[PDB]
């Protein structure tokens, strides 16, 4: 007689003039804000 | 008779200019605020 | 007769003018505020 | 005159018999193996 | 006369009986290899 | 008939001008704020 | 005349009856091999 | 009849102009505030 | 006329019976290897 | 005229039954390997 019980809870974003939000797993790519050449 | 509770708590986040909010797992590539060549 | 209980804390977070706000795991890869070549 | 050059390496993996081969940015479910209950 | 230039490299994968194979950026969900309940 | 109760604490940070906020389990890249050449 | 040159090494990994092989960010979730109850 | 209780106590953390906030489990990479040359 | 080079080393691992190989930015949740309740 | 070189250095690991390989920046939960109750 088990009982499994999983809660997330409660998550609150404020967020303004952010480049990146968000949670990234892997990355091997570029990530810029501003590019500028020559 | 066994009981299994979990609970994650409560998160709150405010961000302003923030260039990268959130978590990365593994990271092999390039993050730049800004890149200026020449 | 088992209880299992896990809470994992209120997290309340305030940032303001900050690059890089978050958890890496593991960084292989470059993380540069500002770049000014030549 | 600037070169900006970014590699991001040789990555082999052998992996036998691995649950969860991969990175997670963040993590707030559930991964469990086996539940087995009552 | 700037140059850019970037390369995410060479990814070889080999993998046998593995239930995840894979990144997550974020996960809340339940991932579970086998439930038995009863 | 055991009790296994775990909680994580209280969290509050406040940030203001901070180039990296947060914790990194293994670090082998550059982590620079600035960097100027040439 | 700057010369930004960065890689990210060679990576090589063999893993055999591993759990969990990755790199996780943020880890808020529950992460079990084997739960049995009742 | 056992009882497991943990708390991890509470954080509360202010922050001002700092460039590197955060607990690093291991570090071989390279963390420079600034970096001038030529 | 400067020149910036970054090497991330090389890292070979092996790597058998191993609940959790990987590196954790940071750890709020479970992570147990076996619970047995009742 | 300056010259930055840094390298991570070889880094080689061999781990047979090993419960957790790897670094952790920050840790406020719980790791156990074998939770038994009742």
């Amino acid at each position: 007689d088990a009982e499994f019980r999983h809660d997330s809870g409660y998550e609150v974003h404020h967020q303004k003039l952010v480049f990146f939000a968000g949670d990234v797993g892997s990355n091997k790519g570029a990530i810029i804000g501003l590019m500028v050449g020559g």
